């Protein structure tokens, strides 16, 4: 009931070596370079419902100061999807979950798309492997 | 190395039924389902913590905060110690706080808005 995907994202981040946890308030927290960051979690049933249809083939890319990528992707990298700016709602990281059947042909094995500020990309990469 | 008292406060809060932790304002506490930074200060004497005249007054409300032992204006050192956070935890040796009712040595400085959510978590 919504917490399901927040817990899934927390376990996926903890598997990749991140210190992550859940805060009901409906938010997720992550440690990047020794700093706590709020992660907004959105789940949509289809790429159209998440305004990601034209996005999927472009990942990873940088747009309006954000790096947008599939959760497991480490490959080298415009307006941004209007629904996404509203979804950030104060937080700086956004995690969008789609069914894996939609993301997987494009390389998104887990179904998650991470919208992260460009300032945080260096720290995010140095918290894996 | 300063982390000893943050861990002590986290265990004391978890004992009283709070969801508290130290991040790898290093302490976080969950009040009514909301995450709050807790600033931790440890001082060797009541004078070093600007608490000499405070100890006999606890518990009280001053400048919009409820000041009490863990279990009128506020000291100027304390406003600077909050430094952006909204909750402040001051630790003194128990020998100083105990004759006044502070068995643990901790003084909590909590906003009046959070007093209702703090009470209903014990």
């Amino acid at each position: 009931k919504g917490r399901r995907y927040e817990n899934e994202l927390v376990e996926l981040l903890k598997q990749r070596g991140f210190t992550a946890w859940r805060v009901p308030l409906s938010d997720v927290r992550v440690m990047l370079a020794g700093q706590e960051h709020r992660v907004e979690v959105k789940m949509r049933s289809t790429p159209q419902a998440a305004s990601a249809t034209r996005i999927l083939s472009k990942l990873p890319f940088s747009c309006q100061g954000y790096r947008v990528f599939f959760l497991e992707a480490l490959d080298s990298q415009c307006k941004l999807p209007k629904n996404w700016v509203r979804w950030l709602n104060g937080a700086h990281i956004l995690a969008v979950r789609l069914p894996k059947r939609f993301t997987s042909p494009y390389g998104g094995l887990t179904g998650w798309i991470i919208v992260l500020p460009d300032t945080l990309w260096d720290a995010w990469r140095s918290e894996m492997s």
